[PDB]
DNA sequence: AGGGTCCTAGGACCC
DNA sequence: AGGGTCCTAGGACCC
């Protein structure tokens, strides 16, 4: 019942992406540009004062030594993550997207390979490829520090494979599940991996400064429990069951609680193919007429450059808004097989700073 | 672009499983018993005056010569439903199930494969198996009418492979896609099968006496449609476009509409495994106390005596109510690999004439 | 920003 | 009755 993951991190991904898109980019202090706001930046950027989702004033201000290129099509991204996925499924079948720079991979079919590609003197050699978190000593007589350690040279390779193959340096985290995982990889911030042996879980959630920096406790989870006395990860561990189960409900609550401790259930979901094709336009109250129209005709365009690929189709269309409202209807299978489409969006429209088309169900 | 589809139906089915899960039951007006309504009866009681859900006073005073069966559990119905997809499925891997006693086959891979093992006085043998409706002549050199001969003779192995290997009666319907099938199939209604060749086709959607025996056309969207004018399927078809576009929605109009004139685009879905297995408890406003307890416990022991079958478990718990309401939540992982679960289910009554538990999301 | 994801509770429908 | 089915609009979440 004892697992081995691993969790792949593409580094200031977009940037990274880009640096290979054009190669001049490289040692130039480069950030990505999405409407007034600077969506990532790669390591020289980001040592000049530019940051995260700072301003794209304050990064010409912090860094009016920048460069720019902009963000607002994803494409390049998006084929350059698959190629990410599509390479670590080659190391074994079963791999977990999150967002277009992260993944999970279960190792422990290829763990327990190749433990029994060994004789003594290799098993001998089963040293940690990378950095142990909490500097931790590995008592190799551990079975469970033993795997730990056979996934973490299996990380290298994934790691190394992405370079050599598609040129991304990434962060790796192994650990025995998702969660753990997913906040050792962080741990040794520029391009390096690091392994979360058994002993040093505790070390690595008490080191959050929020309960919001748990994955998966997100915006409103963090408002509830916050107005309960939870602030501290262990406020979250030692709070009452019962008294969480009532304000955050039976299935938030027995989920939030066993994360706060360390622990993950769910397992490694392929995520094979996508569920859905969308597009955005933000927009500063812009539209306030039924020139909603242009942009639900403008985010089409690129939505059917996009719903021809892969050798699949949609079924459903749905329109979201923000003045969220979403109306799906499924798309006349006479059409499937512009336009004609448009006026689909603008009856979902009528029947309601932000529009974007949403394309799913495909068969 | 033109289909073969055959639909098949099994007779007075549960009462059919009884006549096999009791030989003496046969030659004898069988009624299948669910509280106080008779659910189904065999040919010789509806002939004798027991009505399909006619209470069980008036099936004791049409006919107090009636023998019954208890029909609240399903268990023997549900198996032998089975039986019969997997024996379709057999002449085609793809077949769509629609409750316990109809499917579909798609057999437009078949009628393709069979007309091209006939050399030329095989396909002047390509006769009607079973009745054509309307009476219509065949113009054997229209291919499609052609093909729906072809169909005819395969929808009788199924019904014959379904009697000598299976036991069970049943009639066939083979038309153009799923709806015209399915019309087709109820015409000669003692064990028989009907194929609609195309130039019946109008004459088949007339023949209903209102748009509620349309399939798919419900009990809203008959309200709706009645308190607009439209009471016959010719309403239906020449109502206006718009007007039924803004009173029932763009997915219902377009979908309903095109069903009156006989059209149904959609594909055979593979049902394959189920994705719920639910009970339930019907009672004259009785549980009125926390004894809802007793019904929840009794539902979830035949749960658990049927959510450990064919090689799969679930992941989410759903409690159902009408005092419809339901509550849902994830069962927590350590108990998927009674009593606790008990407890799971009334945090969901304490969450909020009848009562039902639903495992789904299976794995 | 701009993408993605699943869950839920209800909504219709079928038999 | 007593089972089944998918759709939808929203709800959370992730990156
Ligand atoms: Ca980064
Ligand atoms: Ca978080
Ligand atoms: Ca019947
Ligand atoms: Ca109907």
């Amino acid at each position: 019942s004892s697992r081995v993951i691993v969790h792949v991190d593409l580094d200031c991904f977009y940037a990274q992406v880009e640096m290979i898109s054009n190669p001049e980019l490289k040692d130039k202090p480069l950030g990505v540009q999405q409407k007034y706001l600077v969506v990532t930046c790669n390591y020289e950027a980001r040592k000049l004062g530019v940051k995260k989702l700072m301003n794209v004033r304050d990064a010409k201000e912090k860094c009016p030594q920048l460069v720019l290129v902009n963000g607002e099509d994803l494409t390049r991204y998006r084929e350059m993550s698959y190629k990410v996925t599509e390479l670590l499924e080659e190391f074994s079948p079963v791999v977990e997207r999150l967002g277009f720079d992260e993944n999970f991979v279960d190792l422990t079919e290829m763990v327990e390979k190749r433990l029994q590609q060994l004789q003594s003197d290799e098993l001998s050699a089963v040293t940690v490829s990378g950095h142990v978190y909490n500097n931790q000593s590995i008592n190799l007589l551990d079975v469970l520090h033993i795997r730990l350690l056979v996934g973490s040279q299996i990380a290298a390779e994934m790691r190394e494979a992405m370079y050599n193959q598609l040129g991304l340096t990434g962060c790796a985290g192994v650990a025995s599940n998702k969660l753990l995982a997913k906040l050792v990889s962080g741990v040794f911030k520029p391009n390096q991996q690091t392994v979360l042996l058994p002993e040093s879980c505790q070390h690595l959630i008490h080191s959050l400064n929020h309960i919001k920096e748990i994955p998966g406790i997100g915006y409103k989870t963090a408002k509830c429990l916050e107005a309960l006395g939870i602030n501290s990860v262990r406020d979250l561990q030692t709070f009452s069951p019962k008294i969480l189960e009532k304000e955050l409900g039976i299935s938030v609550a027995q989920r939030i609680q066993k994360l706060s401790f360390g622990e993950d259930n769910s397992p490694v979901i392929l995520s094979g193919p996508p569920q859905s094709f969308s597009e955005e336009d933000s927009f500063k109250k812009c539209s306030s007429e039924v020139e909603a129209k242009n942009k639900i005709e403008e985010l089409l365009a690129s939505l059917l450059n996009r719903v021809c690929q892969d050798g699949r189709k949609p079924h459903t269309v749905r329109l979201i808004i923000r003045r969220r409202e979403s109306r799906q209807c499924p798309i006349p299978s006479h059409v499937i097989q512009m336009t004609p489409m448009v006026d689909i969006l603008m009856k979902l429209f009528r029947n309601m700073t932000l529009l974007s088309v949403c394309f799913c169900n495909l068969k």
